[PDB]
Formats: structure tokens, sequence, C-alpha cells
């Protein structure tokens, strides 16, 4: 169960989601993935890393948020991102992110899917 593996490692072991997007929170999202995270990311094709705009209906909330919290750990621990690592040769590294900064960004992800 590669959701309830994320959980064990950490750090995020649970989300809250309201039953809708919230606006201002996805474009403050949005904000900080240009900010940190379109340097090597594209939302409908691959560029350094893969393609991010279904991440969310392919993968759970707590996966996403510790890859950008934790992804030292994640490549160790978690054989979706190890996999990925020996595709993609390059690591995603530490960006001293808080919780909250990804909270955001998880909430534009979400958001990127309804768009298609
Ligand atoms: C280049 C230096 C990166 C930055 C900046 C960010 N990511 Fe990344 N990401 C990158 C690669 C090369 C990979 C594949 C694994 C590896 O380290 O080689 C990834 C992977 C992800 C994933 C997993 C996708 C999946 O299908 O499971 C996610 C969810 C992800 N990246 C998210 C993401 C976000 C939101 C970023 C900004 C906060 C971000 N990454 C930065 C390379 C790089």
């Amino acid at each position: 169960d590669p959701e309830a593996l994320a959980a064990e490692i950490g750090p995020v072991k649970q989300v809250s989601l309201g039953e809708q997007i919230d606006a201002a929170l996805a474009q403050q999202g949005e904000q900080l993935f240009n900010t940190y995270c379109t340097a090597c990311h594209r939302l409908d094709e691959r560029f350094i890393g893969p393609a991010l705009r279904d991440v969310t209906k392919r993968r759970g909330p707590v996966y996403i948020m510790n890859v950008m919290l934790n992804p030292n750990g994640m490549i160790q621990r978690h054989p979706v991102m190890k996999q990925l690592v020996q595709e993609y040769g390059t690591m995603m590294t530490d960006m001293a992110l808080s919780e909250e900064q990804a909270r955001a960004i998880l909430e534009y992800l979400r958001q990127v899917a309804e768009n298609q």
C-alpha cells in the first residue's frame, strides 16, 4: 500500500481536505509551485522530473506531501520514488519547505487536475 508506506516514512501522517478546493489556498500554491517546482517539472510533459498535472489522480496526498517535505527519505525508503530516480537520473532534494507551503502546493495540484 504505497500511501500507507508514505505515511510510515513521514513526516506527514494525515492531511485535511475540505469538500471543495479552497481557491485562495490553491492560488498561494500556484505561486509556490512557480518558485520551487517549475525549474524541474511541467504539468503536461516530462522535463527534468515527471509531469505533474495528474499526480493527485495517481498518488495519495500523504505521498505527495512527503516527497515535497522529505524527498531524500522518500527516495531512500519508498519504492515508487526509487524507481523514478532510476528513470530520471537526477534527484529531488530538500528545499527547506514547511508543511503549510507543501499543503498549499497540494491544493494547487488538486486544482490543475480539475482544470484539465
Ligand atoms: C529538480 C531539481 C526538482 C525540483 C526543483 C522538484 N522536483 Fe519533484 N521530482 C524531480 C525528479 C527528478 C523526480 C523523480 C524522482 C527523482 O528524484 O529522480 C521528481 C519526482 C516528484 C514527484 C513524484 C511523482 C510521481 O509520479 O510519484 C512529485 C509528487 C514531485 N516531484 C513534486 C514536486 C514538487 C511539488 C516540487 C516543488 C515543491 C518539486 N517536485 C520540485 C525533480 C525535482
